[PDB]
């Protein structure tokens, strides 16, 4: 089968990877560590994507141009715009954009810089092979619009209007980075995000325990994803 | 001598460059246009970055992780910052900060993310390097911090708000990306920005007749620093 590499967005969502893989091998390179694991006659390599959108551009790019992965799964979690969200909730992102790229000032839609499109696609095929996980595991999955940048935003009206520019259902810091890379580099790419903050509710959980009971969720869905391709 | 990456920040800086090389080839790679050259017993590879920062970062990645480029050399322009600097005036970045990098809601300094530093350092080697090659050709050069961030900046509170913070003499859209990539690559790293605009004032000139003048410039320096290496 075909090189597959798994980012995750958080190093939590790398740890039950590892553990349910077992056996694996390791290198620093890039200031950060890539391991690399055998899975259902798929060589794999996995990292951390580190935080932002540099970071997982790097990432991204070292897994593909160093590594010669072959589909990138990208595993994290995101803050939901989409009042019909809830916390929990898996999302897919069908294309995302860079909300915080703004050549606006010479007359440009905020997002767009000539060279690039507001949107980058995800992967169909692989987005259509995560409803069938989804259906085998008896997961609930919804699409979504995604948008990207380097800010952890926690003003409501910036969030709103951020929804309203761009569709946006959720909002990160490293999915569109990292979709824009795979699609530059001719690479199926596929990004998988939990709902970890709802707009307009206070949250009343415990983050941690949320990221690790989402981690739990999310490895064993790309494993299921990486046994089918 | 070592394989050198040359990065324009646009692609009228690399027009030159391919003028005075004359034999070189070229392949679309990575959504982009990478150029190859023999100069001065130094294979090159050079590129136009593409606009932002995801894209100086895969560009950069691209040229260290795919063509095995051991040294890279960044020019541009930027806004200056520091009243003292005038229009067209050359700064080498001594060292970086991404301004929109904000996780300041978790009680980071702006800029900072865990598993990172505020500010990214280019390599002494180099810079020294440069003020010698600035003295061989008459040309006044002077070190700078750089503030790097996906907007094409407008608003002059926005302005003095981001040089008070980092103490920023210029800005622009692809340095500390780039800077950031060749350090974790364990690439010596070189940014030179020459000064489109100035603090406080309405830029009172053509801005394609200073790219082009700025740029034949800026070609020949780091040709001249090629020589050298």
């Amino acid at each position: 089968g075909m090189k597959i590499a798994i980012l995750g967005a958080m190093s939590e969502e790398i740890t039950p990877l590892l553990e349910t893989l077992k056996d694996y091998t390791k290198i620093e390179h890039a200031n950060n560590t890539y391991y690399f694991a055998k899975y259902k006659d798929h060589e794999l390599v996995l990292a951390y994507s580190k935080i932002g959108k540099v970071n997982s551009t790097l990432s991204a790019s070292v897994m593909i141009e160093k590594f010669g992965a072959q589909v990138l799964l990208f595993t994290g979690v995101a803050g939901a715009f989409n009042p019909e969200l809830e916390i929990g909730d898996l999302l897919y992102a069908t294309k995302l954009a860079q909300y915080d790229l703004d050549i606006t000032a010479f007359g440009h839609p905020l997002g767009f810089v000539p060279g690039n499109e507001i949107f980058i696609k995800t992967d169909e095929k692989l987005n259509n092979l995560a409803l069938e996980v989804a259906k085998e595991l008896n997961i609930k999955l919804r699409a979504g619009i995604i948008a990207t940048g380097d800010e952890f935003i926690c003003d409501e009206a910036k969030k709103a209007k951020i929804r309203e520019i761009f569709n946006a259902d959720a909002c990160e810091m490293e999915g569109a980075s990292v979709a824009l890379v795979c699609d530059a580099l001719k690479v199926p790419c596929f990004i998988l995000r939990a709902m970890s903050d709802k707009a307009g509710e206070k949250a009343e959980f415990d983050f941690d325990e949320f990221v690790i009971n989402s981690a739990k969720i999310s490895a064993n869905f790309v494993l299921k994803m990486c046994e089918k391709l």
